[PDB]
């Protein structure tokens, strides 16, 4: 079973704009959680190929990562906050559905949630 392939990060027929809220989610929420000692298996779309888990995407429908996040962050891709606070979210679900409890990969996520949620709880102010 092939990988899918990784979600859009890009779209020329959206409209696009800068907001406080989505500044703080790419310089604040994605920077520092990029950071953390365990980012990194959250960093990129879930290669099920080279991990042998032709499952995974039997499994989950919603696949997001950071990586993609960061590119739609970059990108604009996001008009409202919700809607990249919802990638995060996803991609915290993901791991907790497909995995063991006692994986470390789901410790791992929990991690990175509880950082992800002190940075939300200091969303700045909407225009
Ligand atoms: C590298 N990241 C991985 C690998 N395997 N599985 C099952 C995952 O959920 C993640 Cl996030």
């Amino acid at each position: 079973s092939m990988n899918p392939p990784p979600p859009e990060t890009s779209n020329p027929n959206k409209p696009k704009r800068q907001t406080n809220q989505l500044q703080y989610l790419l310089r604040v929420v994605l920077k520092t959680l990029w950071k953390h000692q365990f980012a990194w298996p959250f960093q990129q779309p879930v290669d099920a190929v080279k991990l042998n888990l032709p499952d995974y995407y039997k499994i989950i429908k919603t696949p997001m990562d950071m990586g993609t996040i960061k590119k739609r962050l970059e990108n604009n891709y996001y008009w409202n906050a919700q809607e990249c606070i919802q990638d995060f979210n996803t991609m915290f679900t993901n791991c907790y559905i497909y995995n063991k409890p006692g994986d470390d990969i789901v410790l791992m996520a929990e991690a990175l949630e509880k950082l992800f949620l002190q940075k939300i709880n200091e969303l700045p102010t909407e225009e």
